């Protein structure tokens, strides 16, 4: 667990950073800005899948201020809304995980579009 | 990959932060500071193993300054030494991973001691 | 031996009290309620093993009443059943003792579950 | 350990009872009231040796009243005196343990005389 609040903040920020980087490699393939390689897309989606579970466990009470957090207070006051956004994200990643297993480009591109929306959706209401 | 150098620096710092947190949970169990659970020890060990590969790819040329990096210059001037320290870490992680597979407390405690030593070993020569 | 019946009753009650306390320390470790230590688990298991032989010699004829005994009459009328319950307990303790020797958490947890069952089993039919 | 004070009291009283009983079997041999048998004397002294360590760990703060304790307050207020008596007892039991190993009657009789005095010595100042 986290000894101090700052530990939680740093942990979640670190998780989102890793997720962003690996998810980005798959998105580049989907956008045609990088050659498509099923094995590599699979590896990266696998990483995103494993990491996606992590950051959401570090939003406990008391982790609201300090260590440069960009989490809006609404994360807590509207816990219901936050739970929903997290759920959408989880669902989308499941689709991305499956798509990754099949190696089908069209499916992967569709899943990254969905997942990406899940990131933005949550960010609009709870970040910055 | 990493568009800018700072991306690499933030990537590696975040990876270490996650590794530290999850390795710490296994460590606590092995040092008698928390109840032992083979499943949880196993899960945390899996995370460490997976993540251990990640940060070592983010030490390319030019990632020596900025983004509050704590990597000593020796990381580049003493490249061989660094690859030497990284190799030890890898071996230690392979043992920790094997221990996780067996669920054997003694084996796990032995491997966390070795891994810990590999962390500090590298840190002494290349960090801060 | 026991001069008076009461001596036998107090002897067996005291033995059970010590067994309960030391078995409980092993149990706590196995149920994830306390940090695991193979040496301490081993020591406590040794005590339980040694003491387990003791109380079963203090159930001779005439020790059925007085000194606040909680042994049901069935202990004597259903002698075979009692020897049956005691035999199971003994076997369970032999396994707990063997587990203590190996230091294997899984093996220990398995044996504490069996021993526990042997305690309650006998208690249901012959205690209170 | 002990969840409640009464647990400590019951534990130590139970330990002294077992000790008293087994020590008594050796004393009877030494007094010639029972035939001398080196093996049996050895077994019993071994039990006394193992058990002798136990009761002294259950005299913590707060275990002074209730559950029918016969421990005089001096046990705590004159902690120094209590520590001494316990030390004499420990030393005597060591002698009894050795004597038991040698199977020499004269040595055993001497050790039981010493140990017995250790019981009485401590009892006079700290019990009832
Ligand atoms: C979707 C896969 C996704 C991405 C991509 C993403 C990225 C991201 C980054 C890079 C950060 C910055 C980390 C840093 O400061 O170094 C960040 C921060 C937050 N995010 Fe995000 N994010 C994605 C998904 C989600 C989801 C689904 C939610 C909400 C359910 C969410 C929330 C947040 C919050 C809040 C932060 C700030 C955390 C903090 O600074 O304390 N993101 N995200
Ligand atoms: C071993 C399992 C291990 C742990 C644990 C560990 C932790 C760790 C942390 C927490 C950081 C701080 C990151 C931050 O500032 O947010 C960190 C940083 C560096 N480490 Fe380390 N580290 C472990 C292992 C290793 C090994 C085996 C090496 C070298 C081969 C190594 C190196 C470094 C370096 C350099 C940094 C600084 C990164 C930067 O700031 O740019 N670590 N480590
Ligand atoms: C198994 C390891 C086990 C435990 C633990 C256990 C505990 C226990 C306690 C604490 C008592 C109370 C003593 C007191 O009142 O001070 C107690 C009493 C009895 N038990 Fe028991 N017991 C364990 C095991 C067994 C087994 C396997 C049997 C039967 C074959 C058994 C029987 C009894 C009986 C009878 C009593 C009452 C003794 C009396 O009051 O005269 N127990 N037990
Ligand atoms: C020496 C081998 C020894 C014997 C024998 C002995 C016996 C004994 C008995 C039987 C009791 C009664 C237990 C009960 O209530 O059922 C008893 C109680 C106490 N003793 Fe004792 N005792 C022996 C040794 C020692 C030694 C060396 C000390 C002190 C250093 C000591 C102390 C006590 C105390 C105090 C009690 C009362 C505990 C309580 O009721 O809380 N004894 N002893």
């Amino acid at each position: 667990q986290f000894q101090k609040p700052g530990d939680a903040i740093e942990y979640r920020q670190s998780a989102f950073t890793l997720i962003a980087n690996h998810f980005g490699r798959v998105a580049a393939m989907a956008q045609g800005k990088a050659p498509f390689d099923a094995k590599v897309a699979a590896e990266n989606i696998a990483l995103v899948s494993t990491l996606s579970k992590l950051p959401l466990t570090a939003f406990g009470p008391g982790t609201d201020k300090g260590h440069g957090t960009e989490a809006k207070p609404a994360v807590w006051s509207d816990a219901a809304g936050f739970k929903a956004a997290a759920d959408k994200f989880a669902a989308a990643v499941d689709k991305l995980d499956a798509a990754g297993k099949t190696g089908d480009f069209a499916q992967i591109k569709a899943a990254v579009g969905e997942t990406g929306g899940a990131c933005k959706g949550c960010h609009d209401k709870f970040k910055e």
